Formats: C-alpha cells, structure tokens, sequence
C-alpha cells in the first residue's frame, strides 16, 4: 500500500496528464509499441500504421489513447481502492484481448518515460518511485484477477 504522500505525487502528476489525455495517450502508445513491437500485435488496426506520423494522424488511436488513460485515471484516484474498476478491466483484458501481465510491464515503462518526459519538474525520482508503485499494485491487483478467471497471464 502507498502512503498518502506517495499518492498526491501520483494524482499530482496526473493533473498534468489531464492537461492534454489525448497526446500523452498517443505518446505512450508509440513509445510502447518502440519498445515492445509485439505489443502491436494485439491491435488488428493499428498493427497496420507503419510511421510515427501516421499512427499521430490516426483518429481511432488518439481516441483509444483517452479509453485507456480515462479507465487508469479512474483506477488510481481510487488510491488503491480500485476493485469496482479494475475487475471490468480483468475480465476484457484476460479473456478477450489475451493480455500477459508482461505487457501491463511493458506499458508501464511507456508510462514512466512519457510522464518523465513531458513533466521532468514534476516527476523526480521520489514521484517516479510513487507512480511505478502505484502501477505495480495495479499489475498485483489485475494479475490475481486474470488467476480468478483463470488466465495465467
Ligand atoms: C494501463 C493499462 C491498460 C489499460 C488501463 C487499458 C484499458 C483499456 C480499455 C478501457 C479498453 C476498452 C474496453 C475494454 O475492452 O476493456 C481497452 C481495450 C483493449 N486493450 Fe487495453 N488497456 C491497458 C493495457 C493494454 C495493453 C498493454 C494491451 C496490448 C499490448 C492492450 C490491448 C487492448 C486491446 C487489444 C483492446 C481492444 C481493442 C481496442 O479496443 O482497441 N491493453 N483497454
């Protein structure tokens, strides 16, 4: 569990995100998808985008970027209390999507990189190792979801 000050530095750099959802969200997808070329493959559209700039242009992507960031935002202004939220989430990403817990890795890091990225002043290292336990509690919490519907992940 995160302190209370772990969580205002990470509801706090989430103000940030708020700003803009729609650009971080297309941020954190190209990064991850640079970093990670199979995790594109989940996605039977954009697994076609080639370029950094079409994938910018892609109103579908811009769009799914807000569904993702707007259910992690729910999630972690819940300060761990998450369970109403995340469960929905388990259920579409173990059984249909056919998520492993190591690409929840994989887009965490995209997370980290793009918050640091766009917001250095407000996301030192004392943030970014509330943030990263932030989303490790929401790796823990899903994982043991996807075992209850039995999905190994
Ligand atoms: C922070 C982690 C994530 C969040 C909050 C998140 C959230 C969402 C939401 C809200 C949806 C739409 C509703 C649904 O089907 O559940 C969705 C769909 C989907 N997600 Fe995720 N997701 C995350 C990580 C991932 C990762 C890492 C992948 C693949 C590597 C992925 C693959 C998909 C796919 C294939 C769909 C359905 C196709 C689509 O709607 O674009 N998700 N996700």
């Amino acid at each position: 569990v995160l302190s209370e000050g772990e969580w205002q530095l990470v509801l706090h750099v989430w103000a940030k995100v708020e700003a803009d959802v729609a650009g971080h969200g297309q941020d954190i997808h190209i990064r991850l998808w640079k970093s990670h070329p199979e995790t594109l493959e989940k996605h039977d559209r954009f697994k076609h985008l080639k370029t950094e700039a079409e994938m910018k242009a892609s109103e579908d992507l811009k769009k799914h970027g807000v569904t993702v960031l707007t259910a992690l935002g729910a999630i972690l202004k819940k300060k761990g209390h998450h369970e109403a939220e995340l469960k929905p989430l388990a259920q579409s990403h173990a059984t249909k999507h056919k998520i492993p817990i190591k690409y929840l890795e994989f887009i965490s890091e995209a997370i980290i990189h793009v918050l640091h990225s766009r917001h250095p002043g407000d996301f030192g290292a004392d943030a970014q190792g509330a943030m990263n336990k932030a989303l490790e509690l929401f790796r823990k919490d899903i994982a043991a979801k996807y075992k209850e519907l039995g999905y190994q992940g």
